[PDB]
């Protein structure tokens, strides 16, 4: 399967038109979050393709690690990746992972939908965040998601990110059997 790893925006309202960036500080009292969370596109409901499998505060941001599992999106995917010329018009040209390249280059943002900083203050009720998306617009933080087929290898990408802080992160990734999760509800158009 292929895992995405990168530091987030935690956004409050993504859709809505009020767009809130909430420092990572106002959240970190609720992190990690080892459970899966929905991983869509761009704040689009109907749109899931994997899910999370850690959210975890780390010196230099939050980081969250996940696992994109929808088999029509990973095969529609794979499908422009080997035939789409404009998939490919904004990678370099013939790179050995296409799929990967595409992914990194179509959907470099990772943002983490978060209830509104009004709940944050004292103590919220039910739970903070709700799903993370792979985005195109709306980029604050400066890194990029990377996409790969090895946990390991994905975070390891992060020069911000210790050892140490790596090993806490794929602790969670590993002990996870991505067949177990559920499909996300990503149907191909196809
Ligand atoms: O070729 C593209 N799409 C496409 C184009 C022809 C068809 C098609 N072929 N035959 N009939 N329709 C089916 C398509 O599927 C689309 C269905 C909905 O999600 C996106 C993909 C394309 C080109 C550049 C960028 C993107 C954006 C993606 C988002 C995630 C994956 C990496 C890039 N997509
Ligand atoms: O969801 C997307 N595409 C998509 C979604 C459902 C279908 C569909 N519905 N029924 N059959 N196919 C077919 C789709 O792709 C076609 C429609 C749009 O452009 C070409 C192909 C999508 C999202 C973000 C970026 C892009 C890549 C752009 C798209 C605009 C042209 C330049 C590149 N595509």
């Amino acid at each position: 399967g292929l895992y995405v790893g990168g530091f987030v925006d935690v956004v409050s309202c993504p859709k809505l038109e009020q767009e809130l960036y909430l420092d990572p500080d106002q959240v970190t009292d609720y992190l990690p979050v080892t459970e899966p969370l929905p991983i869509t596109i761009e704040h689009l409901p109907e749109t899931e393709v994997g899910w999370t499998l850690g959210l975890f505060q780390v010196s230099h941001g939050i980081f969250c690690t996940g696992a994109i599992t929808s088999p029509a999106f990973l095969e529609l995917a794979s499908r422009l990746a080997d035939t789409s010329h404009v998939a490919r018009a904004p990678v370099k040209n013939l790179p050995k992972e296409p799929l990967l390249e595409i992914l990194h280059t179509w959907l470099p943002g990772l943002s983490l939908s978060s209830i509104h900083p009004r709940e944050l203050s004292q103590t919220p009720s039910g739970p903070v965040f709700q799903h993370v998306s792979l985005c195109a617009l709306g980029r604050r933080r400066g890194t990029v998601a990377v996409y790969g087929h090895d946990a390991e290898w994905v975070v390891s990408r992060f020069s911000s990110v210790s050892k140490s802080e790596r090993a806490h992160i794929l602790q969670h990734v590993s002990s996870c059997r991505l067949e177990d999760l559920s499909t996300p509800n990503f149907v191909s158009p196809l």
